[PDB]
């Protein structure tokens, strides 16, 4: 296999992602968190969005990331036409990633959501 990309910065601990079944995220004017299939990964503040789950072989097809030193923003689109987002604030710059299918979600996450790394099939 797959394609991946690197978003934000250096710091925090490393995380898996693992199957991607349900998504949801704390955030703020940037992103405390992303909660992978009920697991926490990032901190406590901001605001918590809704639980995004997955129907049975849908995935990430469009994803929207802001970001620069941390993540700062995402949204995303499946293949069925759902949405998640956009949580988080402006700052950073902006990259999407089109008319994929997204694979894994793995990042870098402390207190805040650090990184993201998002491994991809074109
Ligand atoms: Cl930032």
């Amino acid at each position: 296999s797959s394609t991946h990309r690197k978003f934000g910065g250096s710091g925090g601990s490393p995380f898996s992602g693992s199957g991607l079944s349900s998504i949801a995220v704390r955030s703020g004017s940037y992103l405390d968190a992303i909660i992978i299939d009920g697991v926490h990964h990032g901190g406590s503040g901001g605001n918590l969005s809704p639980t995004f789950t997955f129907g049975s072989g849908e995935y990430i097809s469009n994803m929207t990331i802001r970001s620069g030193d941390y993540i700062d923003n995402i949204s995303f689109e499946t293949n069925m036409g759902r949405r998640f987002g956009p949580y988080g604030g402006s700052g950073g710059s902006a990259n999407t990633l089109s008319n994929v299918k997204v694979i894994q979600i793995n990042g870098s996450a402390g207190d805040y959501l650090d990184s993201l790394d998002i491994y991809y099939d074109n």
